[PDB]
């Protein structure tokens, strides 16, 4: 009864908490993102609750839009992963006309294209595969796909490219068992958000979110079977 | 420790599904509607799990908007609450042509008017309420309110009234520690499902939806901290 | 071949200008709101641009359901109109907690109740009208019934409401020959936002929107015979 | 005073009717595409109806992110441009398991990397240009942006990431005197909709859209001062 959920982005940040969570809940986490020795040291520490439950690492740099569609590296098959949450990401602030090309078509492969091609992979594993339960693809967004802000222009095209995709896989795979949402978190206390603060935004609830909370919405998700092509917002109001 | 929460429409369907959960989680429930024998029964079967806990019965008729904006016979005062969820609602199925006006103006003032009177009422009542925690309001919507079908208009027309309220509320009463949403339900094994059924719809996930599931999310809300302003939806991917 | 138009609030502001534009083109215009001199005078001013083309007024309060529904007083009967803008409406700000039920009410009768009594009318009387291009049915909404703000619930429901009705309508309708659609205009300067000002909002475009942006995009949509279902946004960037 | 107009895929479809409409409206158009003979083609047919009206070919193949971004061949620098529509794209049709690689990351580089690196060129060209009335971006998107459809994951993707791109430059460019907004097709009497019909989709209006009912759209966009940071849909109803 230990279902297998990878989680790109597991090494820190909201990524690491929805491990966390994933992991108390009885999932058999494997955790990938490029930091090896953070990741071996998150794995050390996600809890063990279920016979059978057994946590991996995967170093994986989603630059490498083929190393992440072929699962090179990888520590089990894509077959094996009922819980898919795309959570790995990066986030630029430039004015557009000042925005450095290798930066935001970097962050536009992390954030869309390297994602697109994990997905492509878990889908065409698991498509046919008998199941009781759906499985879940989970994408982590943000409130900036939504409403636009200044000095963000490629990271929430990145985004909002997430959400269509999801809207479409939602309509492609609800048939196959497969539900598809996105999470989207507004201004979270992470090393994202070195830098801005919650008060630069028109927020109604005028503070940090922890952590904590965007996985709150990943395992509501993760345990519901009739959610799909949605977006769960943990935003603060922010969309509002 | 027993918080206040009112469940209108908690007889049955949804609103008595939504009224078992919050009990299960300790909060002393209000259920209002017109049957009384019915909120009877329903009250006699809610858990109780916490010592203090007590649930109450509210014979409301929500046609009479001066009842419901003056709390008139209602157990507690509005001042008592810390979570409404107005769920209580009628749908009618009618070419707009049809659509009889005392049917048509009597779901308008249902499912929109007496919402806003007894927000209203809650809202005067806690909003300078000291509180450790948000306050929540939840409003019970319906796929329709975002995607547009045949012979709805009205129904349509009040869910989405609903949906625009709850967007200005939540920005508005923020500051003051009150949070307030939708969960917006796909087709759902009720009596309003007499006349509907899940194969009328184009739907990723064939099927109905059971009652708990639009409950899951209404719990899932109440213990959140940072979720205004949005919609959850569980409806098989109709709005996908 | 002079086609008929009804515009409701024709008198001033937002409503004048889209009668003042449709009179340019070749509709012959009903201008419908209760102050009968003030319309007369309105109704001296339309151009008249070719044969055939007769304008008239229509004293009619809105707060009266059923003088809308059964077109008390009108001009022409519903069976006449090619194109109606629902454009009259009433504002009101105010903390929910303190916001007059009579007021708030009356609102949301005007907003929105009379505006289905009236489409209801125009709806039965031309539905099964032979055609050549669609009939208009355009409904005029805010900005603020797609993104929250303080101190405009009860106006965001109403408005909110119209929205929802115009994408049942326009799904039910379309089959039938009607295009159903919104226009959505910000900060207009009109008597309505007398007290505020573009400042108070953060807006990509910062000055006020003049009464003729609003009035070009309702001659795009009767002009239009593909656009059915939507909101056309003229509000300077306010729902970005 | 003939003022100039970018148009991608100006070579045939709606980016032809698009052109054609501009230029009968007094624009210098220049038309970008891969197929330049063609190109020469439609620009010779491009109605010249104003002294100092000139119209230009630029063979631009927006595969290549590099030579977009750089305005390589460009008959006209950057900073003559006072309107840019993106109109240039690919679709693609397929399971997710089973879309070849080079396929989908070729789309999603002509249907949102290259416009990125485009409308990057024209912003830093433009930007502190002074200006009396506004400069507008326009992209072409799609209904599938926003609701989704089996089959067209990535294609969904790539054209919502454009919608998002599109909000985030609205608010950014606002203040610059740039207006950024989306036009949204359905399906429209094209090459991109030999193999799909209208009749697969539930539409509201059951029939082909013509391309100049597409290019009426960007028209009255271009001609509009108010109007930013939103999607004008003509898509007979698919997204209602
Ligand atoms: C939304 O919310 C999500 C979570 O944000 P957060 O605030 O928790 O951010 P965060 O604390 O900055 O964490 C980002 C995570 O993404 C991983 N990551 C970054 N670039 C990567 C790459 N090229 N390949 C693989 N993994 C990569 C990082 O691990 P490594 O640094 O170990 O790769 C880290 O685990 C993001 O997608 C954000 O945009
Ligand atoms: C969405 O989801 C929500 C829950 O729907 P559902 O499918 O569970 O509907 P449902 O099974 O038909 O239940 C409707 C609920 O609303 C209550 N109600 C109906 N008319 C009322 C009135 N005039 N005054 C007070 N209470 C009234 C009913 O109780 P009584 O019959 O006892 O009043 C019942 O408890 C609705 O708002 C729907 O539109
Ligand atoms: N923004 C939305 O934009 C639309 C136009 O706004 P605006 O800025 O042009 O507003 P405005 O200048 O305040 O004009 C409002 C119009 O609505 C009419 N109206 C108001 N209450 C009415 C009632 N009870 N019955 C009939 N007609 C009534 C008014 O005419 P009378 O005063 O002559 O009735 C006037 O023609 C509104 O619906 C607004 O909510
Ligand atoms: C939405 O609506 C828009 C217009 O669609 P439509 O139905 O008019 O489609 P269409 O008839 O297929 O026309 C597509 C246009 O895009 C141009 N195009 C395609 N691939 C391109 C490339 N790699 N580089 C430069 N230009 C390219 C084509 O011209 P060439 O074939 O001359 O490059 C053509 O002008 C599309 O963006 C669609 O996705």
């Amino acid at each position: 009864p230990s279902l297998n959920a990878l989680v790109t982005g597991g090494s820190r940040g909201i990524g690491e908490a929805i491990s966390m969570q994933l992991a108390a809940e009885g999932y058999s986490v494997t955790i990938a993102s490029r930091g090896l020795e953070q990741l071996e040291a998150v794995k050390a520490k996600l809890p063990i609750v279920k016979q059978g439950q057994t946590h991996h690492v995967w170093q994986l740099d989603l630059s490498d839009v083929e190393a992440a569609g072929s699962f090179k590296g990888a520590p089990l098959p894509a077959s094996s992963y009922d819980v898919f949450v795309s959570n790995a990401g990066i986030s630029q602030f430039s004015p557009i006309a000042e925005h450095a090309d290798a930066d935001w078509q970097n962050m536009l492969t992390v954030n869309l294209t390297a994602p697109i091609a994990l997905t492509k992979a878990v889908v065409k594993a698991i498509s046919d595969k008998p199941r009781q339960t759906p499985a879940h693809i989970i994408f982590i967004s943000t409130g900036l796909s939504k409403r636009g802000a200044p000095m963000v222009g490629v990271y929430s095209a990145s985004k909002a490219g997430i959400d269509g995709f999801m809207r479409s896989l939602a309509r492609e795979l609800g048939p196959k068992g497969i539900n598809v949402n996105c999470v989207s978190p507004g201004v979270t206390r992470t090393s994202m958000a070195e830098g801005i603060d919650p008060s630069m935004f028109d927020l109604p609830i005028n503070g940090w979110i922890e952590v904590d909370a965007i996985a709150d919405a990943v395992t509501y998700l993760v345990k519901s079977k009739n959610v799909t092509g949605t977006t769960v917002s943990v935003d603060n109001g922010y969309c509002a």
